[PDB]
C-alpha cells in the first residue's frame, strides 16, 4: 500500500451528516444526541490522476467495509452508488474514474466531481431524510458543496 489512507467524516454545508440507512444506501439528515453513533466514516485515499492546483483525485472507501463509492450510469443518467471492490487490490495508488473523485476547494468548501462524468458532483437534498445521489446542478437548489473533517483514533 504505497498510498496514504485518511479517516474522515463528511458533512454538508447545512451541518447534516451522512448515515448508512441501508447496505448500499446513505442518507443525509440532522444527526445529534447519542444517535450520533449513527455517523459513517469514510477513508479517503490520495490516489494518482490529473493533479492540479485545486483538483486532488482521491478515493472514498468506507473504513469499516471495503465498499467504495462509484459513479455509474443508470439508464443513461449518472448516479451515485456503493460497490464492493477487491479487499486485496484496493486501496491502490491507481483507481478507475468511477472511484476517483476530484476534490475541489471553493470558498472554504469542498466539491467532489465524478472523474468519470465531469460537471456531475455529489449532491444532497435539503429535504429531511433523503438518499445521497449524483446531480448535475451546481449550487442552485441542490447542495453540491460539502465539508470534510479529519478524525482521530
Amino acid at each position: 500500500a504505497p498510498v496514504r489512507s485518511l479517516n474522515c467524516t463528511l458533512r454538508d454545508s447545512q451541518q447534516k451528516s451522512l448515515v448508512m440507512s441501508g447496505p448500499y444506501e446513505l442518507k443525509a439528515l440532522h444527526l445529534q444526541g447519542q444517535d450520533m453513533e449513527q455517523q459513517v466514516v469514510f477513508s479517503m485515499s490520495f490516489v494518482q490522476g490529473e493533479e492540479s492546483n485545486d483538483k486532488i483525485p482521491v478515493a472514498l472507501g468506507l473504513k469499516e467495509k471495503n465498499l467504495y463509492l462509484s459513479c455509474v450510469l443508470k439508464d443513461d443518467k449518472p448516479t451515485l452508488q456503493l460497490e464492493s471492490v477487491d479487499p486485496k487490490n484496493y486501496p491502490k495508488k491507481k483507481m478507475e474514474k468511477r472511484f476517483v473523485f476530484n476534490k475541489i476547494e471553493i470558498n472554504n468548501k469542498l466539491e467532489f466531481e465524478s472523474a468519470q462524468f465531469p460537471n456531475w458532483y455529489i449532491s444532497t437534498s435539503q429535504a429531511e431524510n433523503m438518499p445521497v445521489f449524483l446531480g448535475g446542478t451546481k449550487g442552485g437548489q441542490d447542495i453540491t458543496d460539502f465539508t470534510m473533517q479529519f478524525v482521530s483514533s
